[PDB]
């Protein structure tokens, strides 16, 4: 109820600041504009497919299909989230380095900064609504949210200072009579511009920007990707499970553990153990479940192997 | 062996022909080159995930910290193949749209023709190679790589063809004497041009390219995202499974069967079974065994539930 509430509230609001973009464009005659809005569109498909996460993850229930449920599907969630994310990082260094090669003028430097200071007000609100997550599951699919409002906030915040930057600092060739421009090379063309480090503002934070997001991504990409190859969760270890259930009476052996992580704190592990007396199995099954119990496994299926 | 052969031939390959499109962009003085080489490093980065995918899913052998094996890496690595791929079909789809408000020039048509051939010929090479793959994960990890090359290839076509039409029915205005251009809106300054046809025949075919991806993308990414969401196989019905272990004398009910795939034909199956004598559990179980491996489950774990 809560989570989808929030990922509602940031997609109306990215819907309605895509729409102000929209039509600050139409009366402004600017096209940059438009593409900053459909980069806005690729916020809105990870919000959508955050919020078809969460929903789905509700079924739980044991289905035909998943006999498991499907808060794995929340899960994966969290995990597509990271990987557009690394992409769309990855996007803006392959952007940053075209732009190192041929630096673009900012047109319209006051539009751009108010732009930019609305959508750095509509990136600190859906922060500030994703701010609880910086039981897990839900944690992951909020994080990967939390990611992408991140890092379109800097990129709201990069803008601003650019654009103050610009109109503070630059001195453009835009009157048209007697201006020569050293930095972006070719004007276009068949006074003296302003310093060149002005118009290299925009790539290098970027990419300090992508890096920021690339660390903090990491984790994310780290945890939701293990937990889909059924590593063993971290608090969990192999070798205490290993001895324990061998140092218990009646157990012979412990011929195969498997041991991994659901979704959250839904830890399943199966084992086959041998025993050699099937009338005290059961007091050995309940001590082996008591000990999967005891280091936190709370659903097992164990299988006596009467030799 | 013959599958990261391939990759690093397709690999060796795509850093061939980044090396010449960034000496031909030299020799030439143009810039959308290098981006088109940025592009070829995007496809070295999938490339790369798909071996580090490979390279991991031989180990198995029952790791400390993946009790299972890193198979299901494999799995992931198709995975997030499809993933990129989806996205980089996205943003063909918003250049495309960001050509159709604003259509650019084609500038050396011959060169991009020259170098279009050439990338379609590396492309078809990769696809030849690829061409197995339209166990089953090494499947989906080549099936991401062949559908890259796939993408590319075609990416590859449409350059060719849209300099070839440049090349042979759009007469431009560089030559810089009296020329109106009146497609391209405004031809950066402050007769009649070719057709305007011709200036959108990139995106128009861009478009119809990521549909003819997206949809051979979809059963990848079905198939790839439901095996780790631990969909039952389809293979696999649950109904005859139930009924089938309830026929089975010796047995009260099958409380909880859970039925997953780990990778390719390794499925796991683990239940409980409720039976009433420990002297007729080993044949039960035996025969409950046999059920399985009939149904084409071969790793099982099979609590009995004394009552
Ligand atoms: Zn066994
Ligand atoms: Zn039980």
């Amino acid at each position: 109820g809560r989570n989808r509430g929030r990922l509602l509230c940031m997609l109306a609001l990215t819907f309605m600041f895509m729409v102000l973009e929209v039509v600050v464009s139409r009366v402004t005659s600017s096209l940059a504009m438009l593409s900053d809005s459909f980069h806005m569109l690729s916020d809105v498909l990870a919000l959508v497919v955050a919020l078809v996460a969460e929903r789905f993850a509700r079924r739980t229930h044991a289905t035909q299909k998943n006999t498991f449920g499907w808060i794995r599907a929340e899960v994966m969630g969290a995990l597509v989230n990271a990987i557009f994310l690394t992409g769309l990082c990855f996007a803006i260094l392959l952007e940053a380095i075209e732009r190192f090669i041929e630096p673009h003028e900012m047109q319209q430097p006051l539009v751009v900064l108010g732009v930019g200071v609305a959508g750095l007000l509509v990136n600190v609100l859906g922060l500030c609504l994703f701010h609880h997550h910086s039981d897990r599951a839900g944690q992951l699919n909020m994080r990967g949210v939390f990611l992408h409002v991140l890092g379109d906030a800097l990129g709201s915040v990069i803008v601003v200072v650019n654009a103050l930057v610009f109109y503070f600092s630059w001195k453009g060739c835009s009157e048209g009579d007697f201006c020569v421009n050293p930095c972006f090379p070719d004007p276009c063309k068949a006074y003296e511009a302003g310093p060149c480090w002005v118009l290299y503002l925009d790539p290098t934070l970027c990419v300090v920007m992508v890096c920021i997001l690339l660390y903090t991504t990491y984790p994310l990409l780290k945890e939701s990707a293990l937990i889909l190859l059924q590593t063993v969760p971290k608090q969990i270890d192999i070798r205490n499970l290993i001895k324990e259930l061998r140092n218990v009476e009646g157990v012979e052996e412990v011929h195969e553990l498997h041991v991994w992580q659901l979704a959250g704190s839904r830890i399943i592990a199966t084992a086959h153990i041998k025993c050699e007396d099937p009338t005290s199995y059961m007091e050995v099954a309940k001590t082996i479940k008591d000990v999967f119990h005891n280091h936190g496994i709370h659903a097992t299926t164990i299988q006596p192997e009467f030799a």
